[PDB]
């Protein structure tokens, strides 16, 4: 079940940076947000980023994304920023969306974002 | 095939998104900011973006950055996402950096970027 010896980057690095500017994005706000702008805060970054804020806990269920050739380069640029650690799915506790997980000190948590599938630019 | 949209927007070259996402990271961490931690976000965005906020005043010298091609457009595609007031500096006050000017209301501001902070 193992292969056997026999005898594109740029964009990727786009849609890695983007992802990585909202993940950064969700966490700083959100750590320095003021209590009683915090609502405003997660409706902001929904309606204008398509973001949601979950914590991530040891028991989340989780699919990776399709094993392609170009998401695993936006997977590897990503990790060069966020961390190795990075747990990047198409899918947690069933739930579909582009999934990255961050971290505050000790404490886990995912971005949901709605897009459709991980090689996505926007303009 | 049918109700398929079509894409027009042009996409914004890979140094333009980096210094867009940073204004707007930073715009949007102070925006929401609790005055109570705003020192603490200051210095993290300091020690971990590389990012010096400072008031934008009246009295602030500033430069250009230098008039070739790349840079024109560059700042083309940045002015098209934060606004077409946006300065876009190589110094303010005599201070290098990549310096990009936002607005609280009807408050100014800078960042200040080192330049191989983008490297």
């Amino acid at each position: 079940a193992h292969h056997h010896h026999h005898h594109r980057e740029p964009r990727a690095q786009r849609v890695a940076l983007q992802l990585v500017a909202i993940v950064k994005l969700t966490r700083t706000a959100l750590l320095y947000s003021d209590p009683d702008l915090r609502r405003a805060l997660l409706q902001d970054l929904e309606s204008n980023e398509g973001v949601r804020v979950y914590p991530r806990e040891k028991t989340d269920k989780f699919k990776l994304q399709p094993d392609e050739s170009v998401n695993r380069l936006i997977e590897h640029d990503i990790r060069s920023r966020l961390g190795d650690d990075t747990v990047i799915a198409q899918s947690v506790n069933d739930i579909p969306g582009v999934w990255i997980s961050f971290k505050i000190d000790d404490d886990d948590y995912w971005v949901a974002l709605d897009r459709d599938q991980l090689d996505t630019v926007t303009g």
